């Protein structure tokens, strides 16, 4: 109830702490309050660049015997400009180390396009334009394998594909892993109806992210939706005594799909994870879905004319 089974058979933690913008030092005390409060599901990234701060957690909460190595499920992903397998590889021994674990439980990759290598993140040419690499998400992927075949990762996924672009993966020449999880934006202003259905369908969960509409986003705008302002929300919050953030993290629950709310405030942290002592009726789910209008806050929107641009497509 509390997880959703992968294709491998490993069970994914329905509720996972999203860690996307917690500063270093906030992010080791959220993620002990989080363990603490009972959560058992990390998302983690490279380029987030606060994964040795995660790491300390959960080797202190560890060594504590508050929880053990086996029932957490933590989650990393493979930044774009690693794409090349021995970049790959020195990004990800980098990841491991800094979590100071022996095998990750996921390993993601993040974005479908290939950035060009070298020390920025997001490199761009002296005109400002973004440079792409010539290493697509299946070149990342054959090298990630070799890393579930040595024991390092128990399973492999993507973020913010579409269905296209799983299809390509798993029709590749030569596949050996499927991918377990597609890692997508998922709240009621983009609800994901069709790509859940082609996931669930194809053997993959799906984790949503941002379910609250990601409000510490850098560049919200005054005349974007407002997630967590949705009105009939705040009424179905009421009628179940829930708060509204609560609501917006079950909507996901309820569906069977993983979510994972970023916090480090306490408060938010305990009451996010609330979710497993109410039930939404099958009116409150439909008028939820209703509210779909296909609105994004996430992703790399400067790169959207170069070829591996996932939020082109229907889904
Ligand atoms: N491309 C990708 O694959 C991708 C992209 C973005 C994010 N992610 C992952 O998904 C996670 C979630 O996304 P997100 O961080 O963008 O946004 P989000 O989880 O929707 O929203 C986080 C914000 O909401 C606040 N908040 C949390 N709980 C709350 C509550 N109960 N009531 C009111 N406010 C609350 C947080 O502040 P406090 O911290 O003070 O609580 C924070 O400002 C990320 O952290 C990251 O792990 C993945």
């Amino acid at each position: 109830t509390t997880f959703v089974k992968l294709r491998t058979k490993a069970k994914m933690p329905l509720v996972g702490l999203g860690t996307w913008k917690s500063p270093p030092g906030q992010v080791k005390e959220a993620v002990k309050a989080a363990i603490d409060a009972g959560y058992r599901h990390f998302d983690c990234a490279y380029v987030y660049q606060n994964e040795s701060e995660v790491g300390e957690a959960i080797q202190e909460k560890i060594k504590e015997k508050a929880v053990r190595r086996e029932d957490l499920f933590i989650v990393s992903k493979l930044w774009s400009t690693f794409f090349e397998k021995s970049l790959m590889k020195e990004a990800f021994q980098k990841t491991l180390s800094d979590l100071k674990l022996d095998y990750l439980d996921l390993y993601l990759i993040h974005w479908p396009q290939g950035l060009q290598a070298g020390k920025e993140f997001l490199p761009k040419d002296s005109q400002g334009k973004v440079l792409m690499s010539k290493s697509t998400f299946l070149d990342a992927w054959e090298g990630m394998e070799e890393l579930v075949d040595q024991g390092l990762v128990k399973a492999l996924g993507v973020s913010n594909f579409n269905h296209f672009q799983i299809e390509r993966l798993l029709n590749k020449p030569g596949l050996k892993h499927k991918p377990v999880t597609n890692q997508v934006e998922c709240h009621p202003y983009l609800t994901q109806e069709k790509l859940i259905q082609y996931c669930h369908s194809k053997g993959i969960a799906v984790i949503a992210y941002s379910p609250l509409g990601s409000p510490d986003r850098p560049y919200a705008k005054p005349e974007d939706p407002v997630v967590l302002e949705i009105p009939k929300i705040k009424e179905i919050a009421a009628k179940h005594k829930k708060t509204i953030a609560q609501v917006l993290i079950r909507f996901h629950v309820q569906r069977n799909v993983a979510v994972i709310p970023k916090s480090v405030t306490l408060s938010h942290i305990k009451e996010n994870i609330q979710v497993f002592d109410f039930q939404l009726s099958e009116e409150d789910m439909a008028a939820i879905l209703s509210l779909n209008r296909n609105w994004r806050a996430c992703g790399l929107f400067v790169t959207s004319d170069e070829e591996d641009f996932p939020f082109h497509e229907e889904y």
